[PDB]
């Protein structure tokens, strides 16, 4: 089993896998740290709009009253975050597949 | 590691590596999960208009994925946590489609949450 | 693992190793597919009309909804999937089983 976490739902917060060494690190409700450079398969199921973020950025937009993530490169320190403006059929999380160059 | 895929037919259902089995098949279009696990579905519908246009992707009463037409051809699946006893298939509106038309299924990691 | 990415520019092909070659440049924005296999496709487009070919067929197109680029699927020794516009993309090879 790859480097994986999961956040959710509630009241579950964030569930690693094969942490050791780390690939990510937790922040927060909804929030967490990418520890090591990969490729990463973001995931999830989300129950007026809810955004993802990569640190700063909006990568997806989920404007209807659905599935979430989609393949990504990432680096130390990005940070990812499933914003909101009925959280228990809610969650996110993320492998890694691959670690190449660049 | 553990897969299965539907047609395009006239082939039908295929597995992979199974012992121990991931999956089991239901009947044209639906499969079986004997498995938790973290899963990748894909595939894919060629379009080819008396009734609506639609294909749906359904987790066991949930449709997940609605594939209502460009009449071009589109991606099916997403990543899912899915578990033993669901089952995921693929209705046509109508059977309309065409037959470079497929879906499969593949199981990433299987972690204890 | 085989893998490959080719933006975002003026970074162009950048190509993992693999035991045998999965995929081999063509050129820009372009590859072939050399063996059979399930792949993983991604990309971003960046943060108008993008698309993504396999082939002669049309697989997806980008144009503010949403959106980074690609999908799984089940490719053939002898397919090409380019990005055409009318920002960068890789390709990942998730399996292979001899299913094909």
């Amino acid at each position: 089993e790859p480097c994986m976490a999961k956040f959710g739902p509630l009241p579950s917060k964030w569930q690693m896998a094969s942490s050791e060494p780390p690939c990510v690190n937790k922040v927060s409700d909804w929030k967490l740290e990418i520890l090591q450079n990969g490729l990463y398969l973001i995931y999830g199921q989300v129950a007026f709009e809810v955004r993802l973020y990569k640190n700063k950025d909006m990568i997806q937009t989920l404007t209807n009253k659905q599935n979430v993530g989609g393949t990504y490169e990432l680096h130390v320190g990005d940070t990812i975050d499933l914003i909101f403006n009925l959280k228990n059929n809610t969650y996110w999380g993320i492998i890694l597949l691959a670690n190449p160059q660049f």
